[PDB]
């Protein structure tokens, strides 16, 4: 059913980035026939009180094809800290 | 411009311990290039934090390959170990 057109990545909260805190947020939502996200609910957020606002802010930006609704869709959003190298 | 030119420069592995501790670092190296195109006389000029990145830097630089027949001395490179946050939608 629902077909995503744009799913903006959330901003990594600056505090969490500075502290090198990883997280996971599991979210349930509906896709309306207008192609918008609706009825967003945070199923779990670990650690909590850190990533939820940026997750909800990103999901308001998401767009799906109109005329193809669906309800009770679950996504998992991962906030990852990773090490990379550079030869200068 | 002049001097030894690299054919291959292997990126160092991020040490597991450093990944686990989510720490960054920097290593500055001075080295020579032999006629066979190998790195030699590796000198660590700075390594911060200490006792974390030196081994993986050295192990990578022994893999590097330069043009043969064009030796040189005193080449300097800076190696960064960077931590950044990324996101994934699943």
């Amino acid at each position: 059913g629902p077909r995503a057109l744009s799913r903006n990545q959330p901003q990594y909260p600056a505090r969490a980035q500075a502290l090198r805190i990883e997280g996971q947020v599991k979210v349930k939502f509906d896709v309306t026939p207008d192609g918008r996200v609706d009825n967003v609910q945070i199923l779990s957020a670990k650690p909590a009180n850190m990533f939820e606002r940026e997750v909800k802010n990103a999901m308001r930006r998401w767009r799906y094809e109109p005329g193809k609704p669906g309800s009770g869709i679950v996504v998992n959003i991962l906030f990852k800290i990773n090490g990379t190298t550079e030869i200068q």
